[PDB]
């Protein structure tokens, strides 16, 4: 189709991130003389059937708030999936190395505006996430924050995703039906969601801090909760509860989380 390129169109430059993404590289699209990222598969970082999925879903997105394809090489290896380059890096780094007097309130809500819209889109589209955290969320100019879509999962609003036998989550970010019973949905996401809106408010603190991984699940079934941070509107945080409801039906839906943050956003 017409998401089809010539792989010489891209000159690869370097690894993005550390390895922490996978195989993902800098590249430069000569005939534009734009900058893009390009993920490939030489590395045997995941299998071929699953990286060719991930194409074929990205394909299918178009949102402002979710990182944009731009092309793919998927017949012949190695395969390539191209997308536009965000120049800040993630989120969790830009929080941590920021000026506070520029990334001031008004821009956290500005960043949690964004990511529900996002979040908002995936919602009625029957999309699921299952990795919301602010290293997945990615920064450009201006505040500009787009959430990887790297790893969705088709999944009809109201069903349940149950996750390999084995697999091991982001604990501090993982509702307690996927810890218990691998289960996730749309609402597992939403539980994800008010522990990132737990990171921005803190400019990046690590959550749960100092407690135990293995006690983190304990903790959440006797009703322990983060406290509110410093410096978070009230209202912020009675949304970050919202989140937290142990029911996933009494979570909050994205279009809810996005419209309560849009209206706090635009009389700020
Ligand atoms: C300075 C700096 C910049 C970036 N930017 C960046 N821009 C675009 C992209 C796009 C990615 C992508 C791809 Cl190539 C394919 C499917 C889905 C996605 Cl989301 C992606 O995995 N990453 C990490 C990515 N990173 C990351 C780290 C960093 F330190």
């Amino acid at each position: 189709d017409k998401w089809e390129m010539e792989r010489t169109d891209i000159t690869m430059k370097h690894k993005l991130g550390g390895g922490q993404y996978g195989e993902v590289y800098e590249g430069v699209w000569k005939k534009y003389s734009l900058t893009v990222a390009v993920k490939t598969l030489k590395e045997d970082t995941m299998e071929v059937e699953e990286f060719l999925k991930e194409a074929a879903v990205m394909k299918e997105i178009k949102h402002p708030n979710l990182v944009q394809l731009l092309g793919v090489c998927t017949r012949e290896p190695p395969f390539y999936i191209i997308t536009e380059f965000m120049t800040y890096g993630n989120l969790l780094d830009y929080l941590r190395e920021c000026n506070r007097q520029e990334v001031n309130a008004v821009v956290l809500l500005y960043m949690a505006t964004q990511i529900s819209s996002a979040m908002e889109y995936l919602e009625k589209k029957n999309f699921i996430h299952r990795d919301l955290a602010a290293r997945n969320c990615l920064v450009g100019e201006n505040h500009l924050v787009k959430v990887a879509d790297f790893g969705l999962s088709r999944l009809m609003t109201g069903d349940t995703y149950t996750a390999h036998a084995g697999a091991k989550f982001p604990i501090k970010w993982t509702a307690p039906e996927s810890l218990a019973y691998n289960k996730f949905s749309i609402k597992s996401d939403v539980w994800a969601f008010g522990v990132l809106l737990w990171e921005i408010a803190t400019y990046g603190m690590s959550p749960y801090p100092g407690i135990d991984l293995s006690q983190v699940y304990e903790l959440l079934e006797k009703d322990y909760r983060m406290e509110r941070p410093e410096g978070c509107p009230e209202k912020v945080y009675e949304l970050m509860r919202a989140c937290w409801q142990w029911n996933p039906s009494d979570r909050p839906s994205f279009a809810e989380i996005h419209q309560a943050f849009e209206t706090m956003f635009q009389e700020s």
